[PDB]
């Protein structure tokens, strides 16, 4: 089997993109946020606190035939930007772009954050890293990928996110037609239940090429790049004008400015991040202080290829015995 879904910005600045998903039966089409650095499919439901439901779309497990509680899991999520979510779960069916996986973990949210409230377009997330950071408790869950894995042609998803526009998640194979050249395929560790790879090195703008591994994570639920800070800094001093603020939280730079392309490297070959896709616009409504799409790592613990780095190519996620990752450029 396959199953292929559009995926759609949620703004202007593609801060996430939300990807259509059908839950229970009759289904209920809640847009999702396919995050490859989380493992929990976690949805705003009839069980959320009202006063943090502000617009989202929810999935009421009454209302469906084929839903039921999973007696006595409950989940509880902290992500990297330091929103949270938790509640109960229950299993149903569920279909990713013409994909079934019947008997998925589906967790309802009694609790949401703020920023989850304050975002009406987001619906829920669908975690696809590994099954291992599953938060469900006492008994693990699988991913959504986990279970259909078995089913698909080919144990596979691929990620081609757009700029400014749609762009598509794909089970079970990979469109051929979705990018130029090769694909470049890259070791994956699996020790922190990421997929976590070892870039080859990277270029500011029409500069060298430095070859320097770079460990991080291919993450689509992270909006933006986060590197060594030493690699950081070599790309801002590029820019005019750019600067690590600490009020504002990272580095800006003038709203005037042209910025300049950044070349990661995956084995031998080079992916491109236009300078334009590195531009988050102003810091405030009608400032001129941009926000920059390339921040440090310092602090997080780990670099982030974000969704700054992965729009820039067709990215598989090869869920095989030993699981790889592939880019090429599009």
């Amino acid at each position: 089997s396959t199953g292929s879904a559009t995926t759609t910005p949620i703004d202007s600045l593609d801060d996430a993109y939300i990807t259509p998903v059908q839950i229970g039966t009759p289904a209920q089409t809640l847009n999702l946020d396919f995050d490859t650095g989380s493992s929990d499919l976690w949805v705003f439901s009839s069980e959320t606190t009202a006063s943090e439901v502000d617009g989202q779309t929810i999935y009421t497990p009454s209302k469906s035939t084929t839903a039921k509680l999973l007696s006595g899991a409950t989940w509880s999520i902290s992500y990297g930007d330091g929103s949270s979510s938790s509640g109960d779960v229950y299993t149903d069916t569920v279909s990713v772009g013409g994909l079934t996986v019947t008997g998925q973990a589906v967790e309802s949210a009694k609790k949401v954050s703020s920023s989850f409230t304050e975002d009406s377009t987001i619906d829920g997330l669908l975690g696809l890293a590994f099954s291992t950071l599953n938060t469900v408790s006492p008994t693990q869950q699988k991913t959504f990928f986990d279970n259909a894995k078995a089913s698909l042609d080919s144990p596979v998803f691929t990620a081609d996110l757009g700029y400014h526009a749609p762009g598509t998640y794909n089970f079970g194979f990979i469109d051929t037609t979705a990018y130029t050249g090769s694909i470049t395929y890259t070791a994956v560790s699996t020790k922190q239940g990421f997929w976590e790879w070892t870039s080859t090195g990277y270029a500011v703008g029409s500069g060298t090429f430095k070859s320097t591994s770079i460990d991080g994570i291919a993450d689509t639920g992270t909006t933006l790049l986060y590197l060594p800070a030493t690699v950081v800094s070599a790309y801002w001093a590029q820019v005019s004008g750019a600067k690590s603020s600490s009020s504002v939280g990272g580095y800006v730079f003038p709203c005037s400015a042209t910025l300049p392309s950044f070349t990661f490297g995956v084995g031998s070959a080079r992916i491109v991040i236009p300078g334009d896709y590195i531009d988050f616009g102003p810091i405030s409504t009608g400032s001129s202080s941009c926000f920059g799409g390339i921040q440090s790592s310092a602090g997080i613990g780990i670099n982030i290829f974000g969704d700054v780095a992965l729009k820039a190519a067709f990215v598989v996620f090869n869920g095989a015995t030993t699981p790889t990752l592939g880019f090429a450029s599009k």
